[PDB]
């Protein structure tokens, strides 16, 4: 698990995200889609975005960045006590959306990348360690639900 001090660092970092949830969410999705174009292909509603300028111009991509990061934020504020937020979220993602656990790795790494890009010098080593652990916990608990469901 994470220590109390590690959770406090995660939720301190998340305050940066909450000052501009839509711009963080947009930049995280853009980082995901440009670095791993197979992930774009999973979004019928974003498949038409062929360039980064089109992605940056998409108000609906910003909207979904908000939806994604609001969900993750609520889960992180549970400090690991997230079985209910997570279980039905893992079922949607495995069964409705058909999203390999690899893509949650990719988006974890995108979150770390975006935090450094928007907060250079203000996202230190302890904060990065703690955030990375929190995001590993999130995807590991999804992965357990994926194994139950045989999506593996």
């Amino acid at each position: 698990g994470l220590s109390d001090g590690e959770w406090q660092q995660v939720l301190n970092v998340w305050g940066k995200v909450e000052a501009d949830i839509a711009g963080h969410g947009q930049e995280v999705l853009i980082r995901l889609f440009t670095g791993h174009p197979e992930t774009l292909e999973k979004f019928d509603k974003f498949k038409h975005l062929k360039t980064e300028a089109e992605m940056k111009a998409s108000e609906d991509l910003k909207k979904h960045g908000t939806v994604v990061l609001t969900a993750l934020g609520g889960i992180l504020k549970k400090k690991g006590h997230h079985e209910a937020e997570l279980k039905p979220l893992a079922q949607s993602h495995a069964t409705k959306h058909k999203i390999p656990i690899k893509y949650l790795e990719f988006i974890s790494d995108a979150i770390i990348h975006v935090l450094h890009s928007k907060h250079p010098g203000d996202f230190g080593a302890d904060a990065q360690g703690a955030m990375t652990k929190a995001l590993e916990l999130f995807r590991n608990d999804i992965a357990a639900k994926y194994k139950e469901l045989g999506f593996q």
